């Protein structure tokens, strides 16, 4: 693919502050459907590359830590976002769109509860097939109860490691389909091929992917010289437990009372990401 694929696709502009009734009908309809939105034209270049160059100015911290936080292979790098002042942009945190999206799935008092990322170093491995977040019981179907919030912070394409995605996959859920880890199973993964095989393709800087958290994807080869950030949210249901995210309390006054809901616990210092 050159492109992200029309039917997963919802085009905006960085003005656009809501979605008209028939694009949040289409944007609810893609998310139970195939289990994950992409937006392009979400976010201002002012944004993203202060965020990007953020994170790769962290990065040197990041690889000369003892041991490197790896998800799964080589190469996948746990790393999170600064939350200096500065650097915390309420159209990243709090955008009006997203929480749009998540407050008609999720319910109002929806949470985002992750504020972390992603950088996928050249030379990488493969991930294992999984999903981030779990089925609440083995053997049921049940509705969405978390939204992976997924900002590429550089243009993702076929060679520097756009996720592979699995449509539709978010509401299969059979006995002894996952281990302790989140991995698909063999047996289902092959059976699952056969009907609705995976998708990657480029997605440019600006947009934002919101995924069903049980959405079957894998990490892949970063084949290219840079290494590629993603900056990683997660909004919850009001009652799924997650530790709070630590903020500056300099952020307290647009961050807390906002009827878009972050879990924070607000500082007085300045709050150290990187441990
Ligand atoms: N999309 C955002 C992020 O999603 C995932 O991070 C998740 C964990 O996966 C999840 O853990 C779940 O899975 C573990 C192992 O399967 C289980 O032990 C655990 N009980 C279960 O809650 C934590 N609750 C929250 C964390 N933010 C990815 N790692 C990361 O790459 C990505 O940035
Ligand atoms: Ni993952």
């Amino acid at each position: 693919l050159a492109a992200p694929p029309g039917e997963l696709t919802l085009a905006l502009t960085p003005d656009d502050k809501t979605l008209d009734p028939a694009s949040l009908d289409r944007a609810l309809a893609i998310l139970a459907e195939h289990g994950i939105l992409v937006l392009t034209g979400m976010l201002r270049t002012r944004l993203t590359d202060q965020l990007r160059t953020a994170m790769l100015d962290d990065l040197p911290e990041v690889l000369r830590q003892q041991d490197v936080p790896t998800n799964f292979v080589p190469g996948h790098v746990q790393q999170d976002p600064p939350v200096r002042e500065s650097l915390l942009f309420p159209d990243v945190l709090l955008n009006p769109v997203v929480y749009q999206i998540t407050h008609a799935v999720l319910g109002a008092d929806a949470r985002n509860a992750v504020y972390s990322g992603n950088m996928n170093l050249p030379g990488s491995h493969e991930q294992p097939v999984h999903l981030d977040e779990p089925h609440l019981w083995p053997g049921i179907s049940h509705p969405p109860y978390c939204l992976c919030v997924d900002v590429p912070l550089i243009d993702f394409t076929l060679e520097n490691g756009s996720t592979e995605y699995w449509p539709g996959s978010h509401v299969l859920n059979p006995d002894e389909c996952y281990d302790e880890r989140g991995c698909v199973l063999p047996a289902e993964l092959e059976r699952r091929r056969a009907v609705a095989p995976p998708v990657r393709f480029p997605i440019p800087v600006g947009s934002v992917v919101i995924r069903d958290g049980r959405l079957w994807h894998r990490g892949v080869p970063n084949l290219s010289a840079a290494p590629r950030p993603l900056l990683a949210m997660t909004h919850y249901t009001e009652w799924f437990d997650m530790p709070p995210i630590q903020l500056p309390d300099t952020v307290k006054s647009w961050v807390d009372g906002s009827d878009r809901h972050t879990h924070a616990h607000f500082v007085a210092g300045d709050v150290d990401h990187l441990t």
